[PDB]
């Protein structure tokens, strides 16, 4: 699992376009100041989208690639659990385009996000 | 420190506009297949403009915070150190906007992004 | 009017928080290829936001000013009508994000773009 | 031809990896404010990194395709030309990363940008 496991990442629910994956906001992935820290929200995300996509084609065959990824910092979150919903926009047979919004506890915005990956044999 | 401890990120050079910021890639930050995960390599960035902005300004007074942030993921780093250079691009009274490059331990782009840091009171 | 006056835009319908503009398919608009230049599209999208952010605040004491835009480009226009949908995503005092899709007559997703504005004095 | 014509786009340096394009600001390409609108700018910034990449590649077999664009406005564009000038970040085989900075007259930064190109059959 590697930074999954550093970060104690969770999928809560997967289905065909759609990934829901959490972690709980700790001293290990707060920026000093501290709130979490928008990169950590960032890497949840485009974990998100490449289970998605992994999830969407032949493992076997293909391998999805995080090819470019952007990001808005809205709230932030200082306790509790972040939860990163990334949902398909574009099921491309080169490149899959995912859109991925970032909730605290309070159910309000603290990331959105779009990412880009492309799909290589 | 924080996700900054996390990462074991250090500073190799900062002067103002410019920030050169290190860390190792280890089990701890890669990607389930091996690589450093994209997240990690963004982080890293994020946290390089931040350090720049929080350089520029009176921090008695002002707080940088990261608004916006994309990456084009390049190249992939399995070992070694990965190092990103963020060079300031616009610095502005509100918002200060980066250049930053990141790179692995044969000189390959991994990484580059641009990140718009919000100068707030 | 001006660009919107010279791409043909016209606002098929306006709402709080949202926002459907649309314009024609000419070569005015076109790449030298056959289809609508990503750039026209983006242009549409920018306008859309920047509609939505006037609509709303105060026009006679704020105004609303494009700070990042960013664009997938998944399918072409070659003829027709593009429509640009604009729903807002974050509604701040300072900044105010849309999230924008842009499709064709046979509702493809031509483009879908995430705009910041920052909101001024 | 097309929008390139439509912007009175002039094309004022070529090599390998870079080019130069220029544009007037005039009413046709406005915001209504109205300084030069930031979509017009952005068209400016696809174009350039579009032919540089046409510039790399066979262009009897294969064809740039804008696949990702990202801008930051900084400074506004009132009147005389504006410039564009793309450098090239990445050349890979299938993806070209691209850097744009766009200049009014008084060397203001107007838009930074950065565009990802697709290399199709």
């Amino acid at each position: 699992t590697h930074l999954l496991e550093t970060f104690e990442m969770s999928i809560d629910h997967q289905e065909d376009g759609l990934v829901v994956i959490s972690m709980p906001v700790t001293d290990k992935v707060k920026a000093p100041f501290g709130y979490l820290h928008g990169g950590a929200s960032i890497a949840l995300g485009e974990t998100a989208c490449s289970l998605g996509s992994a999830n969407l084609i032949d493992t076997t065959k293909f391998i999805p690639l995080g090819l470019e990824m952007n990001a808005n910092h809205i709230h932030s979150a200082k306790d509790g659990r972040v939860t990163a919903t990334a949902e398909i926009i574009h099921r491309g047979k080169s490149t899959h385009v995912w859109d991925i919004k970032i909730k605290n506890d309070k159910e309000q915005l603290i990331t959105v996000m779009r990412g880009t990956v492309a799909i290589k044999p």
